[PDB]
């Protein structure tokens, strides 16, 4: 029933990538809201079960395949599947609860983890912070073989909780900002990984904040500043979506966008 999208480490380049992020994406909007040439992901508010979710297959060089459910109306990482056996993070509400049920319902074993699917609580349990874990082709590779091997003990909970923040970051992070995509399309061009400067991670904290000012914005004009992050850590203000344009490639649907006004 729900979209599916291919992608393998295995021989991966910045072409196959970025080809695969493009796919994630046209699989995320419809093109019915697009704000100052941003688009937005669907409302939630009267969205049919049918079309709340998308699948990412994920395949690498080990042979071995997950995939991941995601959420169409903010990108997020709702569990996977490897073979036999599904596992969801721990819902953040009963439509969302209501809502994976509907998920990987051939699968022999389901499991709903205890815990949350955010950063925080992913960091928490991988006892190391997005900026101190290693993203690229590798990481990923990696990453893929942790999530399959999870239901047979082999991957302890700290390797599978950071094996989940690679992923988010790889996929949902670089669907959501086109310069998180470049940051990965650069690992994978050079095959050289390294983790995430200050700019992805402000970028990455920042995104709910940066929907709503450009939707909630008079004309493109934030009420207020945002402060973001260069890589040098060094802090510049974003005062309008004109900037953001080359940056943010979705957002999350935060308010109804204004009528037009006319002479
Ligand atoms: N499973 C999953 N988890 C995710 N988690 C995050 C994430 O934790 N974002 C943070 C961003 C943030 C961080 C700090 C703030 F002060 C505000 C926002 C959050 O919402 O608290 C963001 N995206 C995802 C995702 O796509 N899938
Ligand atoms: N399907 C699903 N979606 C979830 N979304 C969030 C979440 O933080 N949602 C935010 C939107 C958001 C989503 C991702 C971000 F990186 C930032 C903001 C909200 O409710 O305003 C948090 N948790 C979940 C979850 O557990 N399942």
């Amino acid at each position: 029933q729900y979209p599916i999208i291919n992608f393998t480490t295995a021989g991966a380049t910045v072409q196959s990538y970025t080809n695969f992020i493009r796919a994630v994406r046209g699989r995320l909007t419809t093109g019915a809201d697009v704000r100052h040439e941003i688009p937005v992901l669907p409302n939630r508010v009267g969205l049919p079960i049918n079309q709340r979710f998308i699948l990412v297959e994920l395949s690498n060089h080990a042979e071995l395949s997950v995939t991941l459910a995601l959420d169409v109306t903010n990108a997020y990482v709702v569990g996977y599947r490897a073979g036999n056996s599904a596992y969801f993070f721990h819902p953040d509400n009963q439509e969302d609860a209501e809502a994976i049920t509907h998920l990987f319902t051939d699968v022999q074993n389901r499991y709903t983890f205890a815990f949350g699917g955010n950063y925080d609580r992913l960091e928490q349990l991988a006892g190391n912070l997005r900026e101190n874990i290693e993203l690229g082709n590798g990481p990923l590779e990696e990453a893929i073989s942790a999530l399959y091997y999870y239901s047979t003990g082999g991957t302890q909970l700290p390797t599978l909780a950071r094996s989940f923040i690679i992923c988010i970051q790889m996929i949902s992070e670089a669907a959501r900002f086109q310069y998180i995509e470049g940051e990965m399309r650069t690992r994978i061009r050079y095959n050289r990984r390294s983790a995430p400067d200050p700019s992805v991670i402000t970028l990455e904290n920042s995104w709910g904040r940066l929907s709503t000012a450009i939707q909630e914005s008079n004309q493109g004009a934030f009420a207020s500043p945002i402060q973001l992050q260069r890589r040098n850590g060094s802090k510049f203000s974003v005062y309008d979506v004109s900037i953001l344009i080359p940056i943010i490639a979705l957002m999350v649907y935060r308010c109804a966008p204004p009528p037009s006004s006319q002479f």
